[PDB]
């Protein structure tokens, strides 16, 4: 059977960055990366590709140019998570023990719970912007809009990124101002949600903009069918439970149900929703004290984003370096988050928060206006970010930043 000192489960956002890490704790050798797709992904372009603004090839590369120099990569899928007995079971019949385990296999997407999907996909004027296979259908249905509904859902399970699906309707109500068809379309959000953002700050402002551009938001509306040949969507009313409503689509945009992956859901590791069972603080799990989870496929209370990532791989670090000496950890997490809400093809409002969906903003300035800068930021800087500094294990979240900006915020008052 053979074994590794430190075993990551996903080669994605969590899973590289963790490994280059501990590459430098442990050494490469001692390292390996348990990853079956061939491409990796920065996924927050992916908002910017729906819109048009980005190219889809710019947001992926190969996966064998992200795996850390030196650790071996184990190009397959993670079946069975026996950690009673420290090993892990592979879709190659391979078994795999660890000395510490670190589970970052993201977040799963279940189109097929959306009758009928994902077949409706095939048929234009419907697209997603949360796969590598419909996200390029987003634009493509942007551009041939002509007159109608331009419908943009958010489902009733935990998703990733919260704002990206309403990201691409502020960009779309956009993109029809300038081709000069604002006065053809009829925006609507149907959420399952009661609230626009779960933090006050961000969404009072977000309401600004829903009341001055005109957008229609309705409330506990889930989407439950696509009736892709017909061109329809049928919507449930989750406050009045029985009501459904048939309605006509020039354009959907569909967030999908999402879900622990698979392999996760009955696993050992799993409370009982599926998600990994960790500490909100330390990351270290709640009943194997050599298991760490990092990422969507953890139950940490706070957002899904790459930016709580960044932030949780640093306090991580530190956790399995303290626990290494037999130490007790002291960093806590402070479920840090951010996301990067585009508003307009040049406008971003930064969102920045903890635990507490209190705001921590990294600038001075008021982040929930919407900002040049911050768009500047996001589309032309945290891709270089992600490449060379975060994956290379040269990222742990803008904290320092945060506390050296209110330090000359005080040397001026
Ligand atoms: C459209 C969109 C826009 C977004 N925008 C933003 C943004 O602006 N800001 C932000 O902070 N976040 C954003 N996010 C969220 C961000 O992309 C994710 O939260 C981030 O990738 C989480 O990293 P992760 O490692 O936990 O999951 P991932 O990066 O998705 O990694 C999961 C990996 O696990 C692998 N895997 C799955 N099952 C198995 C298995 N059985 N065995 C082995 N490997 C397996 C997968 O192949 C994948 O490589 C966005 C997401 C989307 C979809
Ligand atoms: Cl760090």
């Amino acid at each position: 059977m053979n074994h590794y000192e430190v075993l990551v489960l996903g080669g994605g956002s969590g899973g590289i960055t963790m490994a280059a890490r501990m590459k430098r704790k442990v050494g490469a050798e001692n390292v390996a990366i348990v990853e079956p797709s061939e491409r990796h992904f920065y996924q927050p372009i992916w908002t910017l590709v729906g819109a048009g603004a980005k190219q889809l090839s710019s947001s992926g590369r190969p996966t064998a140019s992200v795996i850390p120099s030196g650790v071996e990569w184990i190009k397959a899928r993670v079946t069975e998570l026996n950690p009673d007995k420290n090993c892990i079971h592979t879709d190659d019949d391979e078994k795999i023990s660890y000395r510490y385990l670190i589970i970052a296999l993201g977040i799963q997407l279940d189109y097929e719970k959306i009758k009928g999907l994902p077949e409706g996909f095939a048929h234009p004027k419907i697209g997603s912007n949360y796969s590598v296979k419909t996200v390029e259908k987003t634009w493509k249905a942007l551009q041939d809009f002509k007159e109608g509904n331009a419908i943009f859902t958010f489902p009733n399970t935990p998703v990733k990124c919260a704002g990206a699906p309403q990201k691409i309707m502020y960009l779309s109500e956009a993109y029809f101002r300038k081709t000069g068809k604002r006065s053809k379309a009829n925006i609507i959000f149907n959420t399952s949600l009661g609230a626009i953002f779960g933090v006050k700050k961000y969404a009072d402002a977000l309401q600004e903009i829903i009341q001055e551009r005109n957008l229609t938001v309705n409330y506990k509306k889930n989407l439950i069918e696509v009736r892709a040949d017909k061109q329809e969507a049928v919507f449930e009313n989750l406050d009045k439970p029985g009501e459904t409503q048939v309605i006509s689509y020039e354009m959907l945009h569909v967030t999908p149900p999402m879900s622990p992956p698979d392999v996760l859901k009955t696993s050992p590791v799993a409370d009982a929703a599926g998600w990994v069972d960790v500490d909100k603080e330390t990351l270290q799990h709640r009943r194997y004290p050599n298991v760490f989870g990092i990422g969507d496929c953890t139950n940490l209370p706070t957002s899904k984003t790459a930016a709580a990532v960044a932030a949780q791989s640093g306090i991580l670090d530190r956790t399995i370096s303290v626990i290494m000496k037999n130490q007790t950890p002291t960093k806590k997490y402070d479920g840090y988050t951010s996301c990067p809400l585009v508003t307009g093809y040049n406008r971003v409002i930064l969102a920045e928060f903890d635990y507490k969906a209190e705001p921590l903003e990294t600038f001075p300035f008021d982040q929930s206006k919407e900002r040049l800068s911050m768009y500047l930021m996001k589309a032309d800087l945290m891709p270089f970010l992600y490449w060379n500094m975060m994956l290379r294990g040269y990222w742990g979240g803008p904290a320092f930043l945060r506390k050296l900006f209110h330090l000359g915020m005080s040397l001026e008052h």
